[PDB]
């Protein structure tokens, strides 16, 4: 189709290179086009892009690409910790996005547009520099790729080649073959190892590129002068393929295209798809439709149904480059939130897609595991009961009887196999008996038994029913305890570590959190029993242990409020000034604002303050984080977008407008609450 040419003039030198990380976390943007033809992924951060995904959403092969720029004689300021970034979408419909970075000197200013090629699978990034002040003469403008192809950052090759005239820089690792190239070509070139002699530090060195090296492996960086004088707008292409001539051949075809062209077809495929939800009667906002595109962009095109957790690796600028799963990987937990969401948005078709993966993963696995690769593959192997049936509650809710004999019954049977114990609860660090994972256990065995009844195998139902009921009943035996050292004593602890919740139990709190008596723990994951119908909202127990919840771990945040997983939580950074290695300090939850907005839903009362609450904890790019910090309510360097704090946006949004609880299975509700 195309001419190549590869030459290896001059080699890097002084090799592997520097050990790297991942991104930063926090995220400005992330995106992908509305189809499954692009396979490409992106997210942004710090002003530029960060990593890029292909083929699969859990296969992350870029670091970043970022601008570095100069003046040739004294300053070397990068764009991603020397400028402000302001991040804004194409549209209120649209996965596209637009970035100001203007330098904190007031020296330059880079603009950007990023979004992907709806036919081919390539990441564009149109761009312009502009010299606030003195002439564009005087300054230097560097691009900066730094790959990680196929989940490690380590032995990456990198070489130059022309594809019909055209200098692409590549870069490959086994498989996956990723092609770097310019509307308008590059000034020079050079592949060097990182923090040896790439194209930072010989810009650190000489003010100016030096090296002109075309071939190097391990931790390399591909550098690229941009020619000012030619054009200070200029257009970048990112194509993945899994060859040289592929990568090669889709970033021409992608260059060859009309640019204005391309970025309409791409917001208007999200545009589409936005149009087909729900708008609440013209009440539907930004942040409405910016999280349901998210959750859209979280499915991997191959293996449909399986949505990550979120598009990033928390505290990753913190982490070495080796394979790591992050938070790309598919837990059951938060794709059943997801799928709630995609229902009261109306893509009932993303749930139901979503269902049958988990079907999927049961077939495989005979059970649902902690959390897999989309593959389905286990990546944990904790035992988490409330995993285990929250399927069973997608498919009553989905009325997908359909799935007995293949999804049902085999969770189910294992539920009662094992139940009312857990491996560990929802946080996945600790087992024993859990007023949120029963909750779920009973919510799940009796949409278990309702759908037997609809596949007419009326002795699973009621052997299932009455298990559902046997353990609803000893909910409060077995996790509320009167004998507490909170507050008047009486409330649901965090987890019980034996039959009793009265007793004194000893228990280890994971990342480093200490030793506590089991009762001296609470956890807002009580409000699950409202949530899922297993209490009713105004239950005293309930009631006695909001109170507890409140006086111990509800934080005010110049945002709003918020709630900690439980006391002496330690998932977070240890400080201000440290990312979290292990061990540190748990912060604030966004989705637990969320989740308590769901419950005074229940308890017949307003949630606005609640719905306001978690818009303002979402960033300028309307990313909703894991954790913010609390004492500003800005995100943390946490996963982000936490596609679970977005889903419990939607539906808390949703729901305070129709004044329900629009995720709760009424079969429940109206056996155990009602
Ligand atoms: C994502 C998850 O991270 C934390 O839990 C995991 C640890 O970080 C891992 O290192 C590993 O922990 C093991 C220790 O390293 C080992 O020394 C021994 O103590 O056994 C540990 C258990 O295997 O595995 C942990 C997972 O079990 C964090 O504590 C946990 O809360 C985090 N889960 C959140 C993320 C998602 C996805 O969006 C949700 O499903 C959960 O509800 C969240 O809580």
């Amino acid at each position: 189709s195309i001419k190549i040419d590869r030459f290896n003039n001059i080699s890097a030198v002084n090799g592997p290179g520097e050990e790297d990380t991942w991104a930063s976390a926090q995220k400005q943007g992330v995106g992908t086009a509305n189809n499954y033809v692009s396979k490409v992924w992106f997210t942004l951060a710090n002003g530029a892009i960060s990593e890029v995904y292909y083929p699969t959403i859990d296969t992350a092969d870029v670091k970043e690409i970022k601008f570095i720029v100069t003046d040739g004689k004294s300053f070397v300021p990068d764009e991603t910790k020397d400028a402000i970034s302001k991040v804004e979408k194409f549209t209120d419909k649209s996965l596209g996005y637009k970035l100001v970075n203007t330098d904190k000197k007031g020296r330059y200013r880079i603009t950007k547009d990023i979004f992907t090629d709806v036919k081919r699978n390539s990441l564009i990034m149109k761009a312009k520099f502009e010299a606030l002040e003195g002439s564009i003469h005087d300054y230097k403008l560097y691009l900066a790729y730094d790959p990680h192809i196929k989940n490690q950052g380590s032995y990456n090759e990198g070489y130059v080649i022309k594809a019909n005239n055209n200098e692409m820089l590549m870069a490959k690792r086994d498989n996956v073959y990723t092609a770097l190239s310019s509307n308008i070509g590059w000034k020079g070139y050079s592949i060097g190892y990182y923090k040896v002699n790439d194209i930072m530090t010989d810009l650190d060195e000489n003010k100016q590129m030096t090296k002109h090296y075309d071939s190097a492996r391990g931790n390399i960086i591909e550098g690229a002068e941009i020619d000012l004088t030619k054009n200070s707008e200029f257009e970048i292409v990112l194509s993945f393929g899994q060859s040289d001539s592929e990568a090669a051949k889709t970033a021409l075809e992608t260059l060859g295209e009309d640019y204005n062209n391309l970025k309409n077809n791409y917001i208007d495929e999200w545009t589409k798809y936005c149009n087909t939800l729900n708008n609440f009667n013209g009440k539907a906002n930004s942040l409405y439709y910016n999280s349901m595109m998210i959750l859209k962009a979280s499915e991997d095109k191959t293996n449909k149904g399986a949505y990550i957790a979120s598009l990033s690796i928390p505290w990753g600028d913190g982490q070495r480059d080796d394979n790591t799963g992050g938070y790309h990987l598919v837990w059951s937990r938060d794709l059943y939130h997801v799928a709630n969401a995609f229902i009261a948005a109306g893509d009932v078709d993303s749930a139901n897609r979503s269902l049958d993966y988990l079907a999927k993963v049961v077939k495989d696995n005979g059970m649902i595991p902690q959390n897999t690769w989309i593959s389905g593959k286990p990546y944990w192997t904790g035992i988490q009961l409330d995993e285990q049936a929250d399927p069973i509650i997608l498919s009553y809710r989905l009325k997908r009887y359909d799935l007995y004999d293949s999804l049902v019954k085999p969770l189910a049977d294992f539920i009662i196999k094992i139940g009312p114990k857990t491996g560990q609860e929802r946080w996945e660090e600790i087992g024993g008996y859990s007023p949120a994972t029963m909750a779920a256990e009973v919510a799940g065995l009796t949409c278990a038994a309702y759908i037997a009844e609809q596949n007419k195998d009326y002795e699973s139902a009621q052997k299932y029913q009455e298990k559902a009921d046997n353990w609803q009943k000893l909910i409060d035996n077995l996790t509320y305890t009167e004998n507490g050292p909170l507050g008047n004593g009486q409330y649901y602890i965090r987890i019980a570590g034996l039959s009793d919740p009265d007793a004194d139990f000893m228990i280890n709190i994971a990342n480093g959190g200490g030793v506590y008596d089991q009762k001296e723990i609470v956890d807002p994951s009580f409000l699950e029993l409202v949530r899922l119908g297993v209490k009713s909202a105004d239950d005293p127990k309930i009631l006695n242990t909001l109170k507890v919840v409140d006086s111990t771990i509800k934080v005010d945040t110049p945002k709003g409020p918020s709630w900690y997983r439980y006391n002496h939580d330690g998932y977070g950074e240890p400080s201000k000034t440290e990312l979290y290695h292990g061990a540190g300090k748990g912060r604030l939850w966004p989705l637990l604002t969320g989740e308590r907005g769901m419950y005074e839903i229940a308890a017949g009362k307003d949630a606005t303050p609640y719905v306001k609450a978690m818009e303002k904890f979402a960033n300028e790019g309307g990313i909703i984080s894991e954790q913010v910090w609390e004492d500003t309510g800005l995100p943390t360097d946490s996963a982000s977008p936490l596609n679970w704090a977005h889903a419990e946006y939607v539906i808390l949004f949703a729901s305070n407008i129709e004044h329900k609880v629009l995720d709760m299975p009424d079969i429940v509700y109206k056996r155990y609450v009602a």
